[PDB]
């Protein structure tokens, strides 16, 4: 298949960083999380207490139900960065296309993936190897992450991928950033190892693999807490950009798909989506803003959000005009 597939080639980045106030974007690529058990859409137990203050304040969007468009991780992930839709995304082929992260490096945006998760599934491919880190591991294992002996598991937090994040950020202080992380989140089986005893509150724990064996509530509490852990996560990630005064900021949050909870004996993900159960399929997404910031949360289109909507958001968080997405749906207004 000789080469690859453009879509962008009439990119144009309508005000550059060097005419303008300079962007900082932060892209955190959730896991597993589900949007039925996001408190901000409903749910019982405050499993985002951070992030339903500042809904509850107004300080970060709340976009209700957002449908994902795979799920699985592998699926998932490349088409949210993908030009095709939902409807129209092969997995197989999705190498073969060039993503929005190809077009935004090209465009001169400062593009850095920070991975808790496994790997960018194939977005960060054509980019140099120096812009994807690894954060699975720690430094004497060939990582990066600082944070991973916190628990007995020695398992890396995301949390680990906010640190020295200045230093990137001070490299390319004269142009647009896009930094993305991607986070261990809600992985299962083993809920329990996905967060620190800071966040054990919701008790008793199901601490096994074997989710079919436990009561579904002990589960589900392994489930929350590390729901927890992640609006933690998500509150330190905004107080960072939030320390970022010389330059508009935004944090965008989508989980790459939902998950199945013993609804009707079904656990975990991956089920296809023509019949998959829509817990799978539900995921949270949340939008913050800086101060005086120059962007404004687009209007809901009924039939909802989608994760569609991801690639056409990103270009229009840095002035991208392109007819490979004209005019889709997506989280934020293009500017004028």
């Amino acid at each position: 298949p000789t080469e690859t597939i453009m879509h962008a080639n009439d990119a144009i980045q309508k005000t550059t960083a060097s005419t303008r106030k300079p962007r900082l974007v932060v892209m955190v690529v959730g896991e597993t999380a589900r949007a039925d058990h996001a408190s901000f859409n409903g749910y019982q137990r405050a499993t985002f207490p951070h992030m339903d203050k500042l809904i509850g304040l107004g300080q970060v969007h709340n976009f209700g139900n957002v449908t994902s468009c795979g799920t699985s991780t592998a699926y998932s992930v490349p088409c949210m960065f993908s030009y095709l839709g939902a409807e129209k995304y092969d997995v197989d082929t999705a190498d073969y296309h060039e993503n929005v992260i190809d077009t935004l490096d090209r465009l001169g945006v400062a593009i850095l993936w920070r991975d808790n998760n496994s790997d960018s599934k194939g977005v960060m491919n054509r980019l140099p190897a120096k812009q994807y880190q690894d954060y699975k591991n720690s430094p004497l294992q060939g990582g990066n992450n600082t944070i991973c002996h916190t628990n007995p598991y020695d398992e890396c937090r995301d949390v680990g991928m906010l640190v020295d994040l200045d230093d990137h950020v001070k490299a390319h202080a004269n142009q647009d950033i896009l930094i993305v992380l991607h986070q261990m989140g809600n992985h299962g089986p083993a809920y329990y190892k996905r967060y620190d005893d800071e966040f054990a509150q919701f008790l008793p724990v199901c601490t096994s693999s074997e989710l079919a064996e436990c009561e579904r509530q002990t589960v589900i509490n392994a489930y929350d807490n590390a729901l927890l852990a992640t609006d933690d996560f998500l509150k330190q990630t905004i107080d960072w950009l939030a320390a970022q005064t010389h330059a508009d900021t935004a944090m965008l949050y989508l989980s790459d798909h939902g998950e199945s909870l013993g609804e009707k004996g079904v656990y975990l993900h991956g089920m296809p989506k023509a019949f998959a159960p829509k817990e799978q399929l539900s995921i949270p997404a949340l939008l913050w803003l800086g101060a005086d910031t120059p962007f404004a949360v687009a209007n809901s289109p009924t039939a909802g959000f989608s994760h569609d909507a991801i690639t056409p958001t990103l270009l229009n968080l840095f002035d991208v005009s392109t007819q490979a997405t004209a005019d889709k749906t997506a989280f934020v207004n293009p500017l004028d």
